[PDB]
């Protein structure tokens, strides 16, 4: 034996560390701002009603558990493309796109990364925003690509470094790959405004870059599925053939069921079929065929008028609670007599927020108030409730005054 | 655009070809022996009662859809290792194994291949039997390992080439990797007998090879969970610390739910934690966390005595039906006046059977008898029913007489 004597202990995960330290707390006033999933007003996981209805429908039909085609459930992939591109999209209607079911957003990004490693002969470089979701790195690196970065978040104003971004992208070598978060940037919450997006499209177009969109929060960010997909749809309409990863983790609350899709925009239907064949050849030896449950659920909801309708109400409800907590946090901090500028908290979008707090403050926050978050000043707004937002604002004031 | 113009349409699957032809056929006597999933006596997909019961249970408990840890559902991984190693296994009891949930057997095989690519510094060569499941090649190849082969199947007798296997294995450089099918070899159905396995184990031990067991049919092969895992358990007992992939696709009919696990036998519990940390680092950037449905069902079955008990009867029924068909096929070939030796048919184990039929004979069976199979003489015993076994016997007789 002794095959593994040299395998060393891997680095501990921080996020993991806060949660655990959180559990190990007695203060009934403790807050976990490191939670990576949506939580209702009571701090409880939320299974959507439309989701429970879908499950009841599936159960009633006594469906089989036979393997899905390599590319997944057809009703799912098509519905997925339609949600993303829009019903009257030319890309959709002409069938010049190919969508394959992936294991949620992450599996989709990986299949996508592996596809580029294999067929994107023009470059090996993937440009990520500074900063980006932690997983983005190992995803591409493990896939065999080289990581690069473009300026994005401005720590001075806790907002978008629009000028740095524009300057960086303008200098990116032609035919390089650039990853863009479609909405609700993770981890900052900083997104470009419609007008800045128009401008990015143009440079991306001019530099002839391959735009890789990561769309994990459609509908969940603003409560509007069309508005959340505006940027993606704009690029395509501008003639930029992007590639895209979708997740239904947050927007349908399908977390553990793992429903997602990877999409490639092609020149035509014929090209789309060649691409599809190669995507299937790549996935087979990865995991053979995808998990059916989440896809069956998502497909029902998307394809059933009544359920789809209930879904939009529920997603909006989620988006709204988030926006509400953002609004209430700022109002409360003001009322506390805090003199700092906290408008970034409300200018931010989605579940994650870069507060600007410093490490020593985060620490004070953790030590004296039982408020757990990562040292980067990033908080999950999902961890804030109507009942604790007050306590949170209070604490933040104390540590920052 | 114009990014994918150089992407060529990938080669088509021959098995797909067989299925499509089968579907097009109008002869009500048509048989599909290219089928890769179990079918009941009526030729229909079979969801086990214990599976329906486990599902109803989940529903009843109104469980959340929260993300599972990277390594998967703890109850599932533990029960999984226990199923494989046996409750009284020293390996199990001492906790010197690490099991992680994978996307069925395939994902589990890939995670394993990627793990070795990364940490198995001793070699890059993976020796597969001739032949092996088609997907084994690209799995290992895509992971970055080099493929080798060792003699296994003897076309002369439609059985094990013990001499060739033994001769090949004896010349494998120390510390190389060898892939072994635990039971129900895919695609021949030819498995070593106990005495043969004892000799194989001795050489594997002596040459200090890392044994990688692919266990995709535990309990489904012979109807006995213990007997199916005999060889695996024997290697471990002899002091060979193997790596193993388990699938619940067949044994539990979980096909599309994708429940599987990857296991590493370690020196001690200490070493196991380190390896486990490295597996987590590998998986995160692959798909982040595993699909929960299949694991939940599997865990419930294994962990609930009432259900586990019912599962064993059910898996036994599946196994018995297949054996039954093998028996009946041989008997009818005699009854038809077949002068040939059809023993291999009853000697073989599991869903696949290498008949020995030649390419031209297969053609006739297809062309004249509407019996669909691949040109390799391989048949899926699942496609055979009490109602058509007689016809098959008839047809085989006609084309080989
Ligand atoms: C930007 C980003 N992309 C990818 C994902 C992956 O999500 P999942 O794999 O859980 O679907 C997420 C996590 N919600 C994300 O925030
Ligand atoms: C030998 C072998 N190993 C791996 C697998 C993959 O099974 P799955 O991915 O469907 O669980 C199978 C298919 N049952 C198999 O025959």
């Amino acid at each position: 034996s002794s095959w593994w004597s040299h395998v060393e202990m891997g680095p501990p995960d921080p996020i993991l560390g806060v949660t655990e330290a959180f559990k190990r707390d007695t203060n009934s006033k403790k807050m976990n701002l490191g939670v990576g999933a949506y939580r209702d007003d009571n701090g409880k996981p939320y299974v959507l009603n439309c989701v429970r209805k879908a499950e009841a429908m599936i159960a009633a039909k006594k469906m089989d558990k036979e393997y899905l085609p390599i590319a997944g459930l057809a009703d799912f992939t098509r519905a997925s493309a339609e949600l993303a591109l829009g019903e009257n999209s030319e890309a959709f209607k002409s069938g010049r796109y190919v969508t394959v079911q992936g294991i949620s957003g992450t599996g989709s990004l990986r299949v996508g990364a592996n596809f580029l490693q294999r067929f994107f002969k023009f470059s090996r470089d993937v440009y990520l925003p500074k900063p980006s979701w932690g997983n983005h790195t190992p995803i591409f690196r493990d896939a065999g690509l080289q990581l690069q970065a473009y300026r994005y978040y401005d720590p001075k104003t806790c907002s978008l470094d629009f000028t740095g971004a524009m300057e960086d992208i303008s200098k990116i070598p032609e035919k390089s790959i650039i990853l863009l978060h479609a909405c609700a940037h993770n981890p900052t919450g900083v997104d470009p405004r419609q007008e800045q997006w128009k401008e990015l499209a143009s440079v991306v177009k001019k530099r002839n870059l391959l735009a890789y969109f990561d769309m994990a929060y459609q509908g969940f960010a603003s409560g509007d599925i069309n508005r959340d997909a505006w940027a993606l749809r704009h690029f395509i309409e501008q003639g930029i053939d992007v590639v895209l990863s979708q997740s239904y983790a947050k927007n349908m609350g399908l977390y553990g069921e793992r429903a997602g899709a990877f999409t490639v925009i092609c020149r035509d239907a014929e090209e789309a079929k060649r691409v599809e064949s190669q995507l299937k050849i790549l996935i087979r030896p990865m995991y053979s065929n995808p998990p059916m449950n989440g896809a069956r659920i998502a497909s029902l909801i998307l394809n059933t008028p009544e359920l789809r309708k209930e879904w939009l109400v529920e997603v909006k409800g989620m988006a709204d609670r988030i926006i509400s907590m953002r609004t209430q946090l700022v109002s409360n901090l003001k009322k506390e007599g805090s003199s700092h500028n906290w408008q970034h908290i409300t200018d931010q979008i989605g579940m994650f927020c870069f507060t600007g707090l410093k490490p020593e403050q985060v620490e004070r926050l953790t030590k004296e108030f039982s408020i757990y978050m990562t040292k980067d000043g990033r908080i999950s707004v999902a961890g804030v409730a109507s009942s604790n937002v007050g306590y949170l604002a209070h604490a933040i004031h104390q540590v920052t005054k």
